[PDB]
């Protein structure tokens, strides 16, 4: 008979059990049940569902009774099941997912695959977040019964849970969504949507009062924000536009623009600034976040070359973050806008997605894709969840396979783009100078607001060799506090206590 194996546990990067395996103890003529009602505290509900586990859940205590009585019930045994248990609950709904009963559906599925044998004796599968992603890595070989069940591999995510806790805390009422990263590695530090739910509703099966709860919910918490949320990434992506402008030669390092707060389409098109920023290179542009200049660099690249070049930092394109749970947007183009709306692409459709609006949809886990990307120098980094694996008591470490670069590293195009992010936050024309007021650290940021608006804020830390890069969006702007405060928020409480 089959032997169910061990679920691999989910530990954090400093190995923080997240996903845990809790013994259940299980019981398994009609004179007998009478008999075992003062042994294990046998209850008449207990018989009445029971109409095989007798009693469940045992109580050690009610086993070790039950154990010392073992001799005068025949073949009666207790039995240690197992379920999966969520310390923290809500803070990793959507990262670590859960595990959910085995429906006749999972089954099909399992059947066409040929690995219905390996859950013979499993009622639990992963059915979201990291759970679903490396159910195959967290499941083990089954045993017979005796040929032991191989365990499942332990997975070590890059996950930091004070972190994650944190963010959950500070996004709280609030639709919103956080991709802390380090970009030297692709290590996903935070991945938070809120709002979430108890994972642990699902682990023994979620009731049909209670999922339409969360299904029917306004706020839509089923929703992971940070990979499945497709929102307008407005002015985040100026910074990427900037470095695809410089590349393609149709701006340069110094490139003067001026801004009368409009720019018509030679159809006008209001800057923020109703009075405009004046004389503009692309370090200014993205200092104050001008509409107007990239407005322009949208019309001179053309939808074709822009998307194209948004396309290299991955915009439209799924991420390879290890989640089943992902949306790749929409970089908008011709060919695409002509099959889909079946009509033409017009030039009022170039201008939107030139301050990352329009058709332009993007993932949290998208835009903080593109930023580690620009802080590499065009080096792609894959965000990741897994750290390591546990393959024969070894961790074994992730290992990224995509080797992607886009442009000349040495190009000083990512400098430039990123010390306008370094002014947005630093210099006194700054869009969020405010937010990073005498910090320990230099940041630099770009802020952005979508279409009440969609607020959001990509950003990095230590700006002279940075070791943090976060993208929060706080749906239809913060619940409270601004995206900005967030951030800076964030960054303090890992580069203050790294
Ligand atoms: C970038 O997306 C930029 N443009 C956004 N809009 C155009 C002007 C009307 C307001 C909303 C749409 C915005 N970037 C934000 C930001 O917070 O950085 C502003 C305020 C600079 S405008």
């Amino acid at each position: 008979v089959p032997i169910a194996p061990s679920r691999g546990m989910i530990f954090d990067r400093n190995g923080t059990p997240l996903a845990l395996n809790r013994t259940i103890y299980q019981l398994e003529l009609s004179a007998t049940l009478n008999a075992l009602r003062p042994i294990v505290d046998l209850t008449d509900d207990d018989i009445a569902n029971f109409e095989i586990a007798v009693k469940t859940p045992l109580t050690e205590v009610q086993v070790a009774r039950f154990a010392v009585n073992q001799f005068r019930f025949p073949g009666i045994e207790v039995k240690g099941y197992q379920r999966r248990f969520y310390p923290y609950g809500s803070a990793l709904t959507h990262v670590i997912g859960y595990v959910s009963k085995i429906n006749d559906k999972d089954v099909e599925r399992l059947d066409k695959e040929g690995i219905l044998p390996n859950y013979a004796a499993t009622h639990d599968i992963g059915k979201l977040g990291i759970e679903r992603y490396y159910e195959s890595t967290l499941h083990g070989k089954t045993g017979y019964e005796e040929q032991p069940p191989q365990a499942g591999k332990d997975i070590y995510l890059t996950l930091d849970l004070s972190l994650q806790i944190y963010i959950e805390k500070l996004l709280s009422g609030s639709r919103a969504a956080v991709v802390v990263t380090d970009p030297r590695t692709g290590g996903i530090l935070a991945l938070v949507s809120n709002p979430s739910y108890d994972p642990n509703l699902f682990v023994d099966g979620i009731s049909n009062k209670d999922y339409q709860g969360l299904l029917n919910d306004t706020n839509r918490p089923l929703i992971n924000r940070a990979t499945q949320g497709v929102y307008p990434p407005a002015s985040t992506v100026k910074p990427y536009i900037a470095v695809s402008a410089l590349s393609a030669g149709v701006i340069t390092k110094n490139t003067s623009l001026f801004d009368p707060g409009w720019w018509q389409l030679p159809k006008r098109y209001r800057d923020w600034k109703k009075w405009g920023h004046g004389r503009l290179n692309v370090t200014k542009a993205l200092e104050e976040s001008a509409d107007t200049f990239f407005y322009q660099v949208a019309y001179d690249m053309g939808i074709d070359r822009l998307s194209s070049w948004m396309s290299k930092f991955g915009y439209g394109e799924y991420t390879g973050i290890d989640l089943s749970e992902e949306r790749a947007g929409l970089m908008p183009t011709r060919e695409w806008k002509q099959k889909r709306h079946k009509k033409p692409w017009y030039q009022g459709d170039t201008i939107p997605v030139g301050i990352g609006q329009g058709y332009w949809t993007a993932t949290p886990i998208q835009m903080a894709k593109s930023l580690m990307t620009l802080i590499n120098d065009g080096t792609v980094k894959t965000p990741h969840l897994l750290q390591s694996t546990r393959i024969d008591g070894v961790l074994v470490p992730y290992k990224q396979e995509d080797s992607t670069q886009i442009g000349s590293i040495n190009s000083g195009y990512w400098e430039i783009a990123k010390d306008g992010m370094y002014g947005v936050a630093n210099r006194p024309n700054g869009t969020g100078r405010k937010f990073f007021e005498g910090t320990p650290y230099k940041a630099a940021a770009k802020s952005g607001t979508a279409q009440r608006d969609h607020k959001l804020m990509v950003a990095f830390a230590p700006y002279e060799n940075p070791t943090v890069s976060v993208a929060i969006i706080l749906e239809n702007g913060g619940a409270g506090p601004a995206v900005g405060t967030i951030t800076r928020q964030i960054l303090d409480h890992i580069l203050l206590g790294d």
